[PDB]
């Protein structure tokens, strides 16, 4: 196999003054988790977390497969000049028995592309361990 | 694998400028296999407006597995005009006569490119 990878869409409302995050799909989640009985989530932080408004974002919890659909948009109240120098952390996190957290993997992604005039950037970004 | 592309696009609003930088070429022995030839990137701005210019090419440089071409090519165009074009990049082979036989490339949506002018980098698959 390759690396797990996870598509994500960025997207800046310059007049609302808000982003958003929308997780669409994991791939290849056996790369990072093999033996798969368990609920992943993704695990989504906008840094520095800021000290206002929500900084950490989670998915609902999906059985594990190597074509995992997630469609959940997280929406943060951010002006471009504060969005435009962040760094955007998501992982893939699993949940064991007695709801202990654990994560496989992830990566930081640099918001310096995010357009300001609200173009859609769609790109797959690689979770690594 | 599958030979990958690098590029970054960025445009500038002011001015009515597309700046298309090729940055490099990897894994390019998926398709070339005899490396000993000379390799160039053939970039065209689709459909090709008249009284304008649309088709570029890098300098050709030895074939490697991985190939820094550090080449931008600048276009004069407005961005609702640039909003509906497409780009067609190829990896190409040319002899010194300058016969050029394309082995692969991809065609690129210019949706993503920001209005605003932030630069936009990503890889792409060539395909035979």
């Amino acid at each position: 196999s390759g690396a797990t990878r996870i598509q994500i869409a960025l997207k800046y409302d310059e007049k609302n003054k808000q982003f958003a995050i929308l997780i669409i799909q994991l791939s290849n989640l056996s790369a990072l988790l093999q033996q798969q009985d368990q609920k992943v989530n993704i695990r989504v932080a906008v840094l520095p977390c800021s000290e206002s408004t929500t900084c950490l974002f989670r998915t609902r919890p999906l059985d594990a497969s190597d074509t995992l659909v997630f469609n959940e948009v997280f929406w943060v109240s951010i002006a471009y000049p504060a969005l435009h120098q962040k760094t955007l952390r998501v992982d893939v996190c699993t949940t064991d028995r007695s709801h202990l957290e654990e994560c496989l993997g992830g990566a930081q992604i640099s918001l310096a592309e995010v357009c300001r005039s609200g173009e859609r950037s769609t790109r797959w970004y690689n979770l690594l361990s």
